[PDB]
């Protein structure tokens, strides 16, 4: 699965993942790409707040899905 993560500035990060990847995995990938610490990342897909220990398939995230880094 290719998924897109948009930063707070709207920059697009393209990530190669698997359905079973955790949100924690995806956070580490984001850190590698952009230097954003995982403890400072908060991810949403389709308005769902994404928990570190759940997987992409748990949230029905699919090929070409977009996640957003948000605040607060
Ligand atoms: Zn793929
Ligand atoms: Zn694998
Ligand atoms: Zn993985
Ligand atoms: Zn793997």
């Amino acid at each position: 699965m290719q998924i897109f993560v948009k930063t707070l500035t709207g920059k697009t990060i393209t990530l190669e993942v698997e359905p079973s990847d955790t949100i924690e995995n995806v956070k580490a990938k984001i850190q590698d790409k952009e230097g954003i610490p995982p403890d400072q990342q908060r991810l949403i897909f389709a308005g769902k707040q994404l928990e570190d220990g759940r997987t992409l398939s748990d949230y029905n995230i699919q090929k070409e899905s977009t996640l957003h880094l948000v605040l607060r």
